[PDB]
């Protein structure tokens, strides 16, 4: 049956991927494998039951640990990377806690692999953490693997996939060549000699209490002053235009913020959790007329904004503004600026190149925007944009270096980019479609231009041209033609619906829906007695909302506000702007954040 969509509606819930948390299937013994959504996802959420830390929701080591517990009654110890499992000489018995000797068997030897063994993939460029799975079965020319975070389909059988097992000249080699442009060969597998499987349908064992999870340390975000002895004089590459424009706008004992890992996890979980919460509320807003009114969206744009919502469920960037209190441990989110990507480059790149220009870069501390570029290539990869992408900005260096930084990411995943300052790149063709000067019809637009500016330019265009108007090649292309043209299937990065979560009117909605959430401040459409007592700010819609206040603590006399980035659908990094009096966007210093990693 029928569809008006000519180009297919896009989304981040891809085909051949079931949603986060859904069961893909069961390993022999009834061990559930859960979907991690897609292969770059990180929930930041621990899986814990009766004080037993199984691992991170749903990453690969988590399935191994849970599986080994259910299947052989053994507790897999803590390991930084999946690949480090292959160097393990012993695991623990869940009851006695005593050590249990494992046997490392290597791939590509005269030893045939066997079932109920932990298969381990090595560390490599495009899989730098490695991987672990479970051999469930072994045939004459294949093995079967059960795992998490490799394939995201619904399991047909009792394993995620089969893998080739080569046998030549008396040597057995498991090869993973499913995708033959990314062939992979596991180190080998661990076996557990003398420990029989538990009877299928047996209940889960209970663990010795001394094997409970240790409460992790408190999150901290500490301002520190550095003693640099190895300084680089000129550090930003002027050949990379993004770095060049940035230097052209501003200029080339020092200071920074240091977080521990736990603070970083809290941001990943809180940010990811808030993203879902904002999106949910957006659906509420979209399906309600009364609310579209409340958000000051003119009624003439309701069908188009609803189109946007149904058609394009993909997006590239958004930023939460957090405050963090070291004493109380509280993170609180003010605002989700989900439609202007301001300071992506600072957080994504400049921050790290600054650390490298002083000696702050080490093995033990990692820049808080490490994942931005990888998650930004993924964002484009799964965005749904194919073919050319026009990057449209104003005559301001900030927007250009932002655009270019994204264009790089886009181009790295095979999308053709074209940077467009103002609108003289574009012409109307014979049939009234917007085209670029190579004669290519506009398909995908990334932009800094805001939708409110577009709506305003629209109503001007109406008066200045008349309602009877229809475009022709003699007509010049305005902002509204590019964003609010007759072509509604153009993919926009940041889609029109993105104004909804950025509107403060959504704040009471997300409070009412999820008051329990520790990052959410109380917000109302009308002033309550509760708020008169706790403190409040009267914040407008273009009437107004009332939002709880939150003490903003100082360090070395600096106030700090934290920017948390959603790139595509993955929380991807933090950045801090800093001021002794008032943090005021560009005019305030960017501070670099370093995460102190888990040295066991
Ligand atoms: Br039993
Ligand atoms: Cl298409
Ligand atoms: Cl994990
Ligand atoms: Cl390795
Ligand atoms: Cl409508
Ligand atoms: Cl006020």
């Amino acid at each position: 049956h029928m569809s008006s969509l000519q180009r297919a509606s896009v989304s981040f819930n891809k085909p051949g991927h079931i949603p986060f948390g859904a069961v893909q299937g069961y390993a022999p013994g009834g061990v559930p494998a859960y979907s991690n959504k897609h292969d770059h996802y990180f929930s930041g959420e621990r899986n814990i039951e009766d004080n037993i830390f199984f691992g991170f929701k749903y990453q690969c080591v988590e399935f191994a640990r849970r599986w080994l517990l259910v299947r052989k009654g053994l507790l897999l110890p803590d390991v930084n990377w999946a690949c480090h499992i292959f160097q393990l000489k012993e695991v623990r018995d869940a009851a006695t806690t005593e050590s249990f000797a494992v046997l490392q068997v290597r791939n590509g030897t005269t030893t045939k692999p066997e079932a109920d063994a932990l298969l381990v993939y090595p560390s490599t460029d495009a899989n730098p953490v490695g991987h672990v799975g479970t051999i469930t079965e072994v045939g004459d020319d294949y093995v079967c693997v059960a795992d998490q975070n490799y394939r995201f389909h619904k399991w047909e059988s009792s394993c995620a996939y089969k893998l080739k097992l080569d046998h030549r000249d008396g040597i057995w080699t498991i090869i993973d060549d499913i995708d033959a442009d990314e062939i992979e060969i596991p180190l080998g597998w661990l076996t557990f000699p003398g420990r029989a499987n538990r009877p299928e349908g047996a209940p889960p064992v209970a663990l010795h209490p001394s094997l409970h999870f240790k409460e992790p340390p408190k999150p901290y975000l500490l301002r520190r002053n550095f003693l640099p002895t190895e300084s680089k004089a000129n550090w930003l590459d002027m050949n990379n235009p993004a770095e060049r424009l940035f230097v052209e706008e501003f200029g080339m004992v020092v200071s920074y913020y240091e977080s521990n890992h736990e603070f970083h996890l809290r941001c990943v979980a809180y940010g990811t959790q808030l993203h879902a919460i904002f999106m949910e509320a957006t659906a509420q807003v979209i399906e309600s007329d009364e609310k579209l009114r409340l958000f000051a969206i003119p009624e003439e744009f309701w069908p188009r904004i609803r189109h946007s919502w149904k058609y394009q469920q993909t997006y590239i960037s958004g930023r939460f503004d957090f405050a963090f209190n070291n004493e109380t441990g509280e993170v609180k989110c003010f605002e989700y600026n989900a439609d202007s990507a301001s300071t992506l480059l600072e957080c994504g790149l400049i921050q790290q190149k600054w650390a490298e220009s002083v000696g702050l870069d080490k093995q033990d501390t990692r820049g808080s925007g490490f994942a931005v570029e990888r998650n930004l290539k993924m964002a484009w990869a799964n965005s749904g944009a194919t073919g050319r992408v026009h990057f449209c900005v104003d005559e301001e260096r900030e927007e250009q270096y932002t655009a270019l930084y994204c264009m790089q990411a886009a181009e790295a995943v095979g999308l053709e980019g074209k940077l467009c300052i103002l609108f003289d790149e574009f012409r109307f063709d014979d049939n009234g479609h917007v085209v670029d000067s190579d004669g290519v019809r506009v398909r995908n637009v990334w932009k800094t231009w805001m939708w409110e500016s577009a709506i305003t330019d629209y109503y001007a265009a109406r008066e200045e041209r008349g309602e009877n108007w229809k475009p022709s090649p003699k007509d010049k292309v305005r902002l509204c033609d590019l964003l609010l043209g007759d072509d509604w299937e153009i993919l926009y990065f940041e889609p029109m619906w993105k104004v909804i979560p950025s509107n403060k009117a959504i704040l009471p909605m997300i409070y009412h829906n999820h008051p329990e959430h520790p990052a959410i401040l109380k917000a109302e459409y009308e002033l309550t007695d509760e708020l008169r007592k706790h403190g409040y700010a009267k914040k407008p819609i273009v009437n107004m909302i009332y939002q709880q206040l939150f003490e903003l603590k100082k360090q070395d006399d600096y106030y700090a506000i934290i920017g948390g980035w959603m790139i595509g659908d993955a929380f991807s990094g933090t950045g801090i702007r800093e001021d002794k009096s008032v943090i005021t966007g560009v005019d305030s210093p960017f501070a670099a954040v370093r995460i102190k990693t888990d040295k066991l």
